[PDB]
This record gives structure tokens, sequence and C-alpha cells, in this order.
């Protein structure tokens, strides 16, 4: 009759140019996979590059990285005998020579199925999202072809995430033979992003009756969170099993012939419970991705900062964060002694610094000009950038992260001050309204799970070469994406090429920041120049 | 002979009210010069680029009230034809998913006779890569557009619909004699070349001639330069306007033939990179109603050029300079600014930073004991005298030039909230190489009575927040009509204040740290819209 098919769903937390940490924690997932018995493993969206490297794919030499490593992967997994693994990465047809200033016309957002060491075949994207937080047809060129594979009796067909967002990729598959449709996903998180999932699934479900294994990535990409939450739907539209959200790991699970079997189904999490882990996770992977010691916080005695603490110590633990109260002469008592108070509560190093002497020294540097006149928002903004250059010196010196307290709310509204209470490296709440921050705080009060209870305090909630040379390698590398190899090749050093590479790199956090400026070349700092600023991609010189 | 009008305007994004009286003031001009037939630039009547003002739909509401007040506002001109570009929705503010492609938007541009729409010509081909991304916001539409004026046929294609030989052969199908393409093509260093080698691939599949009309004027980071020209059918160059400034020119054919007319003369690299500069300063002070600049003077050659640029763009009596020596800033250094300012006749200040450093040296003193002072107190004094300027700004409302070059900004010889603190970096996209010879074109280009800008031996050296959560959640996160939270029951004056301070405060969010989004529309990619913006959207 019909075989069973054993299937490990490999929730991956990869990180955007790590190829090498990349490829290590697939073939883990896969070593895992052979110790369950799996014939059969399945990685998320772009897996093997993480997600999404933005302008990283203009650049020919990070499709020839991919290529090395998926030749490396493929080597790697060629010991698992009887284990296939279907991985995610961009594809550049048949290596330097530049991408063209016109659209995408050989490069792909493919998976590939992996069987002995050797790519057996390949599915390329058809759907390429290009709204909201995505802009794929800036990058990829879109291919119709179905790509069907039998194992274990059983005819699996691939497509890749939007591509379930229309009738067409499903009855494509369908049309070539698949049985069951099988789903890598690179899917952020969002309020009641789970809902929509299963509601856009069971529509394809309707239309052509194949069940549905749905593998999503997991971890922290800059502004956004992906959650996991992989799951599989039967021919008939109901869950038989979900992977927790926000946690990394791989999952098993069983189809007999082409009937999904049930498996574990983790408990859904309550809306304030996702938000509050994406936040913590966001936080995680943004220390840990980029390689911080730890993480400064500035107190107000406040909800918003209170919050960001909360997530920072979940996020880090104690040792790792620190607290700083900057009072002014007219910050409250209360104030300093509920910022002392949420503190000790967590047990994070805290520290006061006035500012008044250095409020006192702008005023009177400014005295000529403004005596006389109404003091208005201006004196308010000079003690907030007092506040941010402080933080942002201890940032400097001991090398921790600024993660900044503004809610979005505020941001909307422009209850902000740049430079001041926007001075830092990371906005935790920037994508919270005020509303959403006092139910988070209630939230994490009542969460067992994280340790101590009841930690934000309930009465504020009942409330180099020269300048010719550098420039020459600047125009290669960033005006025209080309290779470090062929740079070096026009007769610049390589000790010159990789310290002025290298430092680019560095420094897109701080490029990220800068006021808008005038374009007068074919690729600027603007939106010509769309980069990650959390990425492993290192070239290689030669 | 076919009289044709380019007018080669500067549009303000979202300025719907001062667009229509920049076409209107056009075709007034035109009409007096017995043209036929006048030609505005790419999305003219809403300005360009709007990025995701193109997802809102009281945006395209508007823009159709302007289409329509428009045509009546040229019936007047009798004999003269409009061509203008304008977004357009298919037939009402009715939403516009965000989450699967565009459907029923356009990049359009539409013919006007007698006060009346005759008809209307949708884009093909959407750029998507480098600084556009109309995937975004538009469908394509591969129907052509050709209509029948003094006995010639016009067939219109838009912008980047001349990359491909599709657009044009299906207007030449459809019975174009001459092929009228309006453009928001914006500068780039030899871009003028690029235009003139694109329009003659298609010229050599067609045998049409080619009129290209260009938007002038700077957006945020775009220059658009004008260099509006017409190509006869042999390819030939035959009339060209000049790059960076607006303007009508008649260019004449007879019968499908492109007469001659004024060819502007060149201008070197330095001089359309100068000009550039020039503009875009001029613009996003004027655009945004700023009533003058700041600039912070070190002395050097990076702070000389904007000083030069802000003062040619504004006027010396727009402009202050301010020096902020620390305790040990070189006397030579102090000399040059003043005497810089003085050159181009600037107010001129200093203001010594030592008390707040100290006062924060004296702070930090427990925490850096032991240690040597390093970049760290270095930044401690950037920051310092951005704060300086930021308080100016604050107090009396002109915008704070940045000095930063490309150079600087790739390797990183830069301080977050010290020397790129302010509203705008004037030469964020020039390297050092560059700006050096742009001071030597400056000095070059000096007017009798001014001299060297710089000196040779520097250059060889409110609501409650649950309501205002609402009314944000409705207005940001669903792009929904002001008028439809009022209906909702929020009350006129809490929507119109908090949705004006969400649009004031756009130039402050797009400094802002990266941070974790958990709904559907964040203040990150989400949300992409423009800084430079007049829209203001009617409450009823």
């Amino acid at each position: 009759g019909s075989m069973k098919t054993r299937i490990a769903l490999a929730q991956l937390n990869v990180t955007v140019g790590d190829f090498a940490g990349n490829v290590a924690k697939i073939v883990a997932a896969a070593q895992a996979a052979h110790d369950a018995g799996a014939h059969f493993l399945i990685a998320p969206e772009l897996a093997l590059s993480g997600y999404p490297p933005e302008d990283l794919l203009l650049r020919p030499a990070f499709y020839a990285a991919s290529d090395a490593a998926l030749a490396e992967l493929a080597a790697q997994l060629k010991p698992f005998a009887g284990l296939a693994v279907l991985v995610g990465h961009p594809l550049r047809a048949p290596a330097n020579r530049a991408i063209e200033g016109v659209p995408p016309v050989d490069t792909y957002n493919a998976a590939s199925l992996i069987v002995g060491g050797e790519v057996a075949g390949t599915y390329r994207k058809q759907d390429l999202p290009n709204t909201e937080v995505f802009d794929e047809k800036r990058y990829f060129a879109t291919d119709a072809a179905p790509y069907v594979f039998e194992l274990n009796g059983v005819k699996f067909g691939v497509v890749i995430c939007e591509d379930v967002w229309h009738a067409s990729a499903a009855q494509l598959a369908k049309a070539a033979g698949a049985q069951v449709l099988i789903v890598p996903n690179g899917s952020p998180y969002h309020m009641n992003k789970d809902a929509v999932r299963i509601d856009i699934l069971r529509a394809r479900i309707r239309e052509t009756g194949l069940p549905m294994v749905y593998v999503n990535l997991v971890g922290g990409q800059d502004e956004l969170v992906f959650d996991g939450g992989s799951f599989v739907l039967d021919g008939a539209g109901e869950l038989v099993a979900k992977m927790p959200q926000f946690e990394e790991g791989n999952a098993i699970v069983e189809f007999d012939g082409a009937r999904a079997l049930p498996a574990a189904i983790a408990p859904a999490l309550s809306v304030e419970a996702q938000v509050y882990r994406a936040l913590v996770l966001g936080v995680r992977d943004y220390i840990g991705k980029n390689g911080f010691p730890g993480a400064i916080i500035g107190l107000s005695g406040g909800v918003d900062s209170a919050l960001v603490l909360a997530v920072a110590v979940d996020a880090l633990g104690a040792e790792r964060v620190r607290a700083v109260m900057m009072p002014s002469r007219y910050t409250a008592g209360i104030s300093t002694t509920d910022a002392a108070d949420m503190a000790r509560r967590v047990g994070v190093r805290y520290d006061e610094i006035a500012i008044a002497p250095m409020f006192d020294a702008f005023r009177a540097s400014l005295a000529a000009e403004f005596a006389g006149l109404a003091e208005d928002a201006t004196e308010e903004n000079i003690q907030a950038r007092i506040r941010g250059t402080l933080l942002m010196a201890l940032s400097n010196k001991f090398g921790s992260i600024v993660l900044t307290t503004g809610n979005k709310s505020e941001m909307a509204v422009g209850y902000c001050t740049l430079y001041g209470d926007m001075a830092g490296g990371f906005a935790v709440i920037k994508d919270i309204a005020k509303t959403l921050v006092y139910r988070l705080c209630r939230y994490r009060n009542a969460a067992a799970e994280y340790g101590q209870p009841d930690i934000v305090p309930e009465r504020i909630l009942t409330r180099l070469p020269p300048y010719d040379v550098l420039d020459a390698i600047m125009r290669m590398y960033m005006e025209e994406d080309r290779p470090l190899a062929e740079i070096v090749a026009a007769g610049y050093s390589e000790a010159d090429v990789k310290r002025v590479t290298r430092l680019i790199k560095i420094n897109e956090y701080k490029r990220r920041q800068a006021p808008v400026g005038i374009r007068v070349t074919h690729r600027a700092f603007g939106r010509d120049w769309r980069y990650p600023i959390t990425s492993r991609f290192v070239e290689s010189i030669d």
C-alpha cells in the first residue's frame, strides 16, 4: 500500500552573510534528523545565506560565496545516508561578471534538494514580494517552472513563501503531479500573522486538496523578527503539527503515503506573549549576531524605559545590562527612586549622573542669543542631547550598545528629540504604541516563565590609504559592486582593499542614521544602497 | 508648422495647488507664443517621486480633484492642448491592499483639450532598481496612446518605457509619427549621455523623432536636472534646454519633421555637480519652508565648500556660520573660518565649547578613572558642537547643513550626533577627491569683486493616549482618509493635530535607529515617505 515518510522540520536561526555558520547550523540539523531516522529535512527560505540580505543580492561576489557554500554543504551532508535536504539559497544562472540599472535577469530565490551529496533539483520562486518590508523585484527574476520530486513513493511539490498568496504556483505543482506541497518560508512576525498564514494556506488547500508543510525561519534580522511557528495542514485544512514560536530547533512529522499524520501542536500564545517574545528575540539577536558585549539603558523612571529594561534583562541576562539615570534640576525625587527601584528588582548595575553642570554651561554659551526669549522645546532638547551624549560616551568607551526607549506613539507625533532620547543603536519599542507599552508591562509582570515577577513598579502602570587611492577603491567596491580580487587586479594592494572595504561594512550602522543628502553619482548612500546592518559577510580577498 | 512648448517645470511633491498654478502659468506662456501643444514632466501634477503617498487612497482622490481643477483653469487657452503627468487610480477611497501587488494604480499622462481630459496613457515599464520602486506602487499597462494635433499623430510613452523596444513599437503601430516622452529622470554624472543613447536605440527601430521633457528641481536626495531635448528621426539632436533651470522652450515641427532650435551650451562635470548641490540646497530649504541655514565652520575645505553652495543657493543673508573652538583649536583655523565667512558676506559667531566639555569630563571622571583620553572624548566634543547647532536651529528655525563627505561616510570618519548632527548632508555623495575639484571650480567661476571662496593654501594643505493611538492606527497603519477617521467618532481637532504632527516629523524619524517590527506597518521599510512634501489632506 503506502510507505511512511519521516520528515525533520528545521526551524533554523541563520545569520545574514554567515555562510560558514549557516552551513554548520544546517549540518547540525541534519545530524539531528539522521539521529531521529528521518528521510527528509526541510530548511527555511534563503537558509544558506540568511534572510533578507538586501543589496548583497546585487553583488556578484555574494552569489559566488553562496555557490561555494552550497557545495561545502552538499559535501558535509553526504555522510547522512538516505537523508534528503531541501535548502533555500540565492542562485545566479551560470561567475563574477557584473550584475547590471536594468531589471533582474538571471538571479533567483531558490530551494535545492540535496541527495547523496549532489543537487538533485532546484525550484525558483515565482511570486516575488515587492510591498511592505520586501523588495524582491529589485533582486530576483521570476520563474514559472514547478519542481516535483518523488520520495518514499510520494510526489512532493516545492513552492516558496509568497508563492502561496495566489492560486497559480500550487496549481502548477499539482498539475506536475504533486501530492503534498512543501513550503520554505522567511515570514516575518506581526500581530495576527499566525492566523493569516493558516487562512491563506487553507485557501490553497480548498483549491488543490493537497496537505502543506510550512517551515519558517526564526530569529532577529535588523527590524524583522522571524517567529518560526512552522506547521503542517492535512488535505482538509486541519492543523496536525505546529512548532513553537520564537524558538530554534527541529521537529519530526510523519506522512503515511500522502496523508499527514498527527504530531505535537504547540499551544497558541496570546498576542501580548507573542509581541513580548518578539522584542526579547530581536534584542537577543541584534546583540548576539553583531557581537556586542552588553547593553546600556537610560532610565527616566517611566514606563517606556521600564519596558526596555525588562526586555533587555530577559534577552541578555542582568550581568550584560546597565541602567543610567540622568537627573536635571527639575527631575522629581520619585523619578530617581522609581528608576533605582526597578534596577534593583532586576539586579542590574545602576548609576546616576547629574546633567545640571552641562546644561548650565550650554545655557551660558548661548546666553547672548537666547536671553529674554521664552524657554521652549529648545532647552528641553538640549537636556535630551546631553543625556544622549553621556550614554554614547559610555557606549564608545566600553563597547555596549545603547537601547533607545522611544515608543511608536512618540515617534508618530514627534514627542522625541533627535540625538537626545533618540540617541543609540537599537530602538527596542519603536513599533509599540503607548497603549501597548502598558499592556506589555502588565503581561511581563505576570509571566512566571521569565523568572522574577512584578519587575515594573505597579505604581507607574496605574498612573588609511591617501584619498586618491581610497576614493578609487570606494568607487569600485561601493559604486560598482566589484569583487575584491578585481579591485586588487586593477593595481591596488590587498592590504588597502581589505582595510577600506572592511571599514565600509563596519560603518553601515552609522550611515543608516545620517541625514538625507544630495545624490550626484549613480550609486549614493541613499536609496541606491540598501544594506543590512546585521551581517557576517566577509568576502575573500582572492 | 506645429509649435510645441516643452515645460521644464519644478513642481513640489504633494503641492497640488502650487503645481496646478505652475502648469497654468506655463500654459499661459505657451499660448502667448502660439503653441499648439504643451508637454509637462512625469507625474507633474503630484510632483515626483511621492513614494508611499501612492499607497494612500486620499492622495489619488486629491490628484483627481487637482486634474479637474487644472482642466477648468486651462479652458480659456483655446487652441492649446496640454499633456500632464499624474498618478491615477481606476474608478473611491476604498483601501489599497498593501500586502498584494498593485492592481489598479498607474503612472499616467493625460491630454487636456478644450478644458476636458481627451485621453490617457498609462506607463508600461516600471523602474524598480536604484532609487525607484515603482512596482511597489503601480500596475503595468501595455496600451498605447496616440492623438492627432495640427494634422500629425503623436504617441506618448513615459520615461523608462524607452528602455525596451515594446512601448515605442506599440505606439508606432497605433499610428504615431512623433513620440512624446514625459520624464522624471534624476541627475547623475554622465546621465545626459545615457538618455541620448537609449533614445537613439529606439529611433533606430522606429524612425520617429522623439521629444524628451524632464523634471527639474530637488526632491529629498534627488536632483532632477531638466536638460529636455529633441531628436529628429535620424537621431540628430535638434534642440536642448539648459540643465538645472526651469523654463519653457518652443520647438517646431514641419509635418513630422523636427526643426532645429536652441541647443544650450555645455557644462563641465564639475559645473554640473556644483549646480546640482546648489539646486538641491535651494529646494530642500525652500520647499520645506525653512527660513535659512546654519553651517559649522572648521576652517577646512569641506565646510568651506558647503558654505559656498549655501550662499549661492540661498543668498548670504539667509546663511550663518558658527565656529566652535575647543580650548586648543589652532588659531589658523579660527582666522581661516572668520576670513571665509567675511569673503561671502555671512554672519559669523564663535562659541567656545571648553565649558561644556569640562563639565562632561568631570561627570564621567569616576567612570573613566585611569583610562587615557581617546576617540570617546573627541566624539563628546563633536556632539557638543552638534547640540549647539541644533539649539540655534531649534530656537530660530534655520536648518543645519552638515559637511561630512562621501569618503568619510564610507570609512566611518564621522560621529553620530556630532558632525553628522543636522538636517541635510549637502556633500554626502561627494568623494574627498571631488570636494577639491569642486572648490577649484567655484574659485574659477568667481564673479568680479568676489575673490577665491577657498584660498590655495587650504586647497593644497494632544489627545489622551487611547485616542491618539486610535488615530495613529487608522492614519498610519491603515492609510485611512481623515474624513473617515472623523466619521469613526474622533474630533476634527484631534484628527488634524495628530495627523499633521505625523507628517511634520518625518525628517526626525528618518534619522532614528532601526527598531523592532511587531505590527503590519512599522516605521521601517513598511513606511517610505518623502520628507519634502506639501500634501495637505482635507479634513472633510
